[PDB]
């Protein structure tokens, strides 16, 4: 028995939807826990409760492990929901002004992504040379537009809608609160943050993980994955 946890949404719908069934043809039994946030999988990973989950991209992944002392580590990734900027208050980039607000997620290596983001849309400057992945206050040259920066646990990203002009938001609750990838005014248009399932390491040269990794590798799996997801971002080693 195999036992997945992974955000609600897009990644347990892979679960259930087609690895799961790829799975039990090979003799296993399947459980998906999912979760809300993004502070327990690794933690619940890291006990024994789950034996692999699928939420997280690596810069997250390193930071969190480093930080909370878990032996656990990357397998393979997985179509991914890109992040996006989204409207909130104000419905068009060019309606950005001296000011305006911009909600981000408040966890380090998401936070990283939204300064790069407003780097590339112009309304700050970073300095030069950083590294992009922990991008920070700090590395800030200049708040060209006076960017005001929300931070909220990543889950009140879609709500914050109604409160601030801008909303950058995680793909995963963007396709849980009912928002499309389409409706996003501006892109990520990195690829570093496709996520990867985790495991503990002592369980990476396991033969059900093997399974799992084929199951997520199969021409079914990116036949449907291709289809159900539109607009996702594919693992580096599809080599698209
Ligand atoms: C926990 S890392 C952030 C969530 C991840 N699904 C993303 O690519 O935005």
């Amino acid at each position: 028995e195999i036992v997945f946890g992974t955000t609600v949404g897009d990644f347990g719908d892979m679960v259930k939807e087609q690895i799961q069934a790829e799975l039990e043809k090979k003799g296993y039994t399947v459980k998906l826990v999912e979760f809300t946030d993004y502070v327990r999988p690794n933690l619940a990973l890291a006990e024994g409760e789950l034996d692999i989950n699928v939420f997280q991209h690596k810069p997250y992944l390193d930071d969190f492990k480093k930080e909370h002392n878990l032996d656990i580590t990357e397998v393979f990734q997985v179509p991914t929901a890109p992040l996006g900027l989204y409207p909130g208050k104000l419905k068009s980039l060019e309606e950005v002004k001296d000011g305006s607000t911009v909600s981000a997620p408040n966890d380090p290596s998401n936070f990283a992504r939204v300064l790069v983001m407003l780097d590339e849309l112009g309304w700050i400057k970073l300095k030069d040379g950083i590294n992009p992945l922990t991008a920070s206050k700090a590395d800030i040259a200049e708040n060209l537009k006076n960017i005001k920066i929300v931070e909220l646990e990543a889950a009140q990203l879609p709500r914050s809608r109604a409160d601030v002009d801008f909303a950058v938001v995680n793909g995963n609750y963007a396709i849980s609160s009912g928002m499309k990838l389409t409706e996003a005014l501006f892109q990520e248009p990195s690829f570093a943050y496709v996520n990867w399932s985790a495991v503990k390491t002592a369980d990476k040269d396991s033969q059900w993980l093997k399974d799992v990794t084929e199951a997520y590798n199969s021409d079914a799996f990116k036949a449907y994955a291709h289809k159900r997801f539109e607009g996702y971002k594919s693992p580096a080693a599809w080599n698209e």
